[PDB]
């Protein structure tokens, strides 16, 4: 077969080889330097755990040298180890987002929590937030109390305020799988003299959380997630693997009570992103199977459905995302019951796209995510006469948005400037396999034999990470790299 046949043949073995015998691929989360800078804080403070703290403070020595982050995250370890609002102004550099506003105002409050710079001059209900994913309401909660003591006016605190902290006080992993989360709720609960019982017992688990190279992840893990991905990359080869029903079976027993599915094990949040890839991959793999849980699924995204045709990550009445809505136009476009929604969504992802043809970034810091979802939706829904046009006439936006910005090497990176990466070049991928057929030296074909000589000996790609959490900080799934170029290999081919 073609170079890029045998190249997609040898990533599925490796993709297939990785899965478990619990139906599950493994998706760690790497250390990141915020979370370690946030454990070392908290640990320091409480004066416990001198091994864990040493090997955190090496591990943030040791990647600010090699490796830095970004320019807030920096920041975080150089307050810890010891300019703030420079740094602040660099990361939120041009993030355009509806949570921007909110994201000033966290990050500007955990830098003045560890004494780089001062605490926002905000009225206090600036913290207040509507009830989103769940870990929000807590870690806003924390930076508040974090203030508040800050500031010197620790009466300011309510009991609806600590009550919020109390999932950081139980034993074992933390509370969906959000390590930020609980680092910060403990930072601020540290303060409290009637919660002090339960603090020396986490900071024994917590402690015990360090990864091999010292550091603390941001998440336990994206298992749901990452087994999703990668069965609907398996389940798109022209002869599916056996594997593909363990995963689903996996994965199906999973769901939460609404019909919908976290991105690791134990995460009772719910999100559209997870759902709508399992969604996708039981259709293909198990429709008759698992026809309870796809119905399930259906139904906890059109209760999720915003009024403007959209689709938020997490909860109704937040603002809804170009990707989501996309992602859920696809998902729900297999029952022609949905028609109605699906037509909606569809048309909500054309009235947004951008001048330039681009849509958004969100979970991913790349442009190509966004382009592949509302690509995958614009010429994956049926349509006929002024929609079908209409349709295509974005499609091909945006499809030439990939054109005119990619690379010599012919990838995609994070942004136009940015060197090519197998994740973007990825996502490029599928949005181009919707196009016109490869041809010699085109676009789709470079992309191509850009994937084919990014593999490695063992099969597999290693990537810069794309996605992002809190947005736009970067966390480092590597199973993803694998299953996002299995994922282009089987659509293009
Ligand atoms: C699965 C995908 C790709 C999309 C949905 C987001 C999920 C479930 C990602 C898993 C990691 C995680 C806890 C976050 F990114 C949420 O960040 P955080 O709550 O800090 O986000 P902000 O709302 O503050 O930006
Ligand atoms: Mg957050
Ligand atoms: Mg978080």
């Amino acid at each position: 077969a073609t170079a890029v046949v045998r190249c997609r043949t040898r990533l599925a073995r490796r993709v297939v080889a990785a899965v478990g015998p619990d139906g599950l691929l493994p998706a760690p989360c790497e250390s990141r330097v915020l979370e370690s800078a946030l454990a070392l804080a908290l640990l320091t403070e409480e004066r416990a755990e001198a091994d864990a703290t040493a090997r955190l403070t090496a591990y943030l020595r040791t990647t600010l040298r090699t490796a830095p982050p970004d320019p807030f995250q920096c920041a975080v370890a150089r307050a810890v180890l010891g300019d703030a609002g420079t740094a602040l102004d660099a990361g939120l550099d041009g993030f355009d987002h509806f949570t921007a506003g909110r994201k000033r105002l966290m990050f500007r409050t955990v830098l003045a929590a560890l004494g780089a710079t001062g605490f926002p001059a905000v009225p206090w209900e600036a913290y207040d937030t509507r009830p989103q994913q769940s870990w929000l309401h807590m870690e806003m909660k924390a930076l508040k109390v974090l203030a508040a003591h800050g500031t010197g006016h620790p009466d300011v605190v309510r009991d609806e305020d600590w009550r919020a902290l109390l999932p950081a006080l139980e034993p074992g992993p933390a509370w969906e799988c959000n390590n930020l989360a609980q680092l910060l709720a403990l930072l601020a609960l540290r303060h409290s003299p009637r919660h002090r019982p339960a603090l020396g017992d986490v900071l024994k688990h917590v402690a015990g959380r360090l990864r091999p190279d010292g550091g603390m992840p941001f998440i336990d893990g994206m298992t749901v997630f990452t087994t999703a991905a990668a069965g609907l990359a398996l389940s798109l080869l022209p002869a599916p693997p056996a594997c593909v029903t363990p995963m689903a079976d996996a994965l199906a027993l999973r769901r939460n009570p609404d019909g919908g599915y976290g991105f690791h094990s134990g995460v009772a949040q719910s999100d559209v992103a997870d759902t709508c890839y399992v969604l996708e991959f039981l259709r293909r793999a198990a429709p008759d199977r698992h026809r309870t849980a796809v119905a399930e699924a259906e139904g906890y995204l059109l209760a999720l459905r915003n009024p403007d045709g959209g689709f938020p990550t997490f909860a109704r009445g937040t603002s809804s995302e170009i990707a989501m809505t996309a992602a859920a136009a696809s998902a729900l476009a297999h029952d022609p019951d949905r028609r109605e929604e699906v037509d909606e969504a569809v048309r909500y992802v054309v009235r947004h796209q951008r001048p330039d043809g681009t849509f958004e970034r969100s979970w991913s810091r790349n442009a190509t995510n966004a382009v592949f979802r509302a690509v995958l939706a614009l010429t994956g829904v049926a349509a006929h006469g002024e929609e079908r046009r209409s349709r295509a006439r974005a499609a091909e936006r945006a499809l030439a948005h990939l054109a005119a910005t990619q690379n010599g090497d012919g990838g995609w990176g994070h942004a136009e400037a940015e060197p090519s990466d197998p994740i973007s070049t990825a996502y490029a991928v599928i949005a181009l396999a919707r196009g016109p057929r490869a041809r010699p030296g085109g676009p789709l074909d470079r992309a191509l034999a850009y994937l084919v000589e990014r593999q490695h000996p063992d099969g597999g790609y290693r990537s810069r990470p794309d996605q992002a959490g809190p947005r736009p900080l970067l966390y480092d799934v590597p199973a993803l790299a694998d299953v996002f170029v299995l994922l282009a290999l089987a659509h293009a081919t």
